[PDB]
């Protein structure tokens, strides 16, 4: 009642103001915790009432932050879990609720071991004396490289990000493990692409056609990798996979304050100028060669089947 | 007279039978020596008579071996030299000493082409590089073996399937310590994902920037264009020819098929058709840069060298 509504409002305001929390795995875990706290302290007679309640709350959760699609596709996965449970129990009040609770429990067990499965399958994608290229900062590709460097010797080129240098902390965290990290700017990508053997990156949201939104500057990196025919690796978990089509809905990129690009101490020229800072960039599926998740490797021409294994087409509008 | 005739006939037979001599530089030197020897002991009143005489002997020399056009383009170079000398003397008796000193300075230019390629080789090799090379030629071997004097890099040598000529190049580069790796011509696209740039040579550069070379390098250039790696053809100026590709279908030099399928195979050698082309055709769109003794040139610039070393009248010879 009161505790649920204040936790929902604090969740909406935390998604509205900034990045709370930092990692996406803790955000997915607190989304599962919010959904289970909602379903253990509510009353429903039919499964469609719970479906409409989760739809109404998920509309507010995507209206809080449209760029953060992790809560949206997590709500959609929970909705398809509700649909599968009602289908398997239709062909149901306490047994159904216990089945949904244990399904959310085993989903949390699956969610806790995504990074360890990606690090375990990292050994069959990295060979010795290799040139690795990574843009931005994410713990998935960092655990990938720091597990592949336990038995192999190779080189990682960590490119920073031009609005805010998020690759510097990743570079000083990888160089503590001794993987010979090379740091450069965003303008040298094609200027290093003649020597890069394989590009291994992460992403923010896997779209439905195999496309992906990610940190900005990686569409250029994927274009240079397609130009130089180097294979592209996406170390992404199974909660960054969303059915939101790119050209279907608006508000694709997340535009932030232009102070990180052009500071306020520039002068009188800040009135007659128009400075934009898109923190996210769109990459088409033809520039992607391989996705790597906890269940293994998949083609970009296979992601639809994962949709057919994780999402319902009636829940795409939410 | 007699000495000229027996030397010309011995040259025709040693170009008809096999590769005599071995490298292209010494046979270009002996071709220029044959041309100066056949111009010092003849009598002519007009330059057109010597033009037709050089044309007839060049027709005989290309009829000796059509795929070996170094003698043909050197005959064409001597023809353009006597053409420009008759043009600068026309606008009458001192022409012979002019052609002798022109052939002399051409031989001085031909003696110092590989050292010029080695001098300009320093701006194309960086440290900790990988290098792919197909076939065997002394130009790219000398290139790498002096570029490794100040740089540390790697050389991938892919052997040739008709004649395994990459082996002597691998053991000649490994004596200099360039960390060369020997492989077949079969994992080229299996290794093209790591090759940074490809240093090769050629046998004959055509007029449109295309080139014939040792076989398997058209596939290698297709892989280099697929991976967008720069292709560097280290070739001198006597390997430049105006012979267009679609010209009477006598492009490839077909050799005996025992190196592909031996004679001890059995009864299946009757009902099979085994071909062995030693040369292959590479279009100019798969080439990024040519390296000659005067420097580097685009494949979209070779026509100007065709306008600077040859004349369009002498293309039929
Ligand atoms: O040292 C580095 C660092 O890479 C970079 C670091 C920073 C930047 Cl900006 C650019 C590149 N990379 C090495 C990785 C092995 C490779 N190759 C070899 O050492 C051996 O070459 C071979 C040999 C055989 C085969 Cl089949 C393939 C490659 C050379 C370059």
């Amino acid at each position: 009642g009161s505790e649920l509504s204040e936790r929902i409002e604090s969740f909406v305001e935390t998604l509205k103001r900034g990045g709370g929390p930092r990692s996406s795995e803790e955000m997915a875990r607190e989304t599962l915790g919010l959904l289970r706290q909602i379903i253990t302290d509510h009353r429903w007679s039919n499964a469609g009432e719970l479906m409409e309640l989760i739809r109404r709350e998920g509309r507010r959760m995507t209206a809080a932050q449209p760029s953060e699609t992790t809560v949206g596709n997590m709500v959609r996965r929970v909705l398809k879990i509700i649909r599968e449970e009602y289908g398997r129990l239709h062909g149901h009040y306490a047994q159904l609720q216990s089945n949904i609770i244990e399904a959310i429990n085993e989903l949390l067990v699956e969610l806790e071991g995504t990074m360890e499965n990606i690090a375990a399958q990292a050994l069959e994608h990295i060979h010795s004396n290799e040139v690795i290229m990574t843009i931005g900062f994410s713990r998935t590709v960092e655990a990938f490289l720091k597990e592949a460097a336990r038995k192999r010797k190779f080189h990682v080129i960590v490119a920073e990000c031009a609005p805010f240098c998020q690759g510097h902390e990743m570079a000083v965290n990888l160089s503590k493990a001794g993987i010979e990290t090379t740091v450069m700017t965003d303008a040298a990508i094609f200027a290093v692409m003649s020597r890069v053997n394989k590009v291994i990156i992460g992403t923010k949201t896997i779209l439905a056609n195999g496309a992906l939104r990610a940190v900005t500057g990686t569409h250029t990196l994927a274009l240079a990798a397609k130009h130089h025919s180097t294979p592209l690796i996406v170390c992404a978990p199974m909660f960054k996979l969303s059915p939101q089509f790119p050209n279907e809905e608006d508000s694709f990129h997340k535009f932030v304050a232009p102070e990180e690009v052009l500071p306020f101490t520039e002068g009188d020229i800040l009135e007659k100028v128009s400075v934009h800072c898109p923190v996210f960039d769109y990459v088409p599926p033809e520039l992607i060669t391989l996705f790597i998740s906890n269940i293994g490797g998949n083609a970009p021409s296979y992601i639809y089947r994962l949709m057919s294994e994780l999402y319902h087409p009636d829940d795409h509008v939410l």
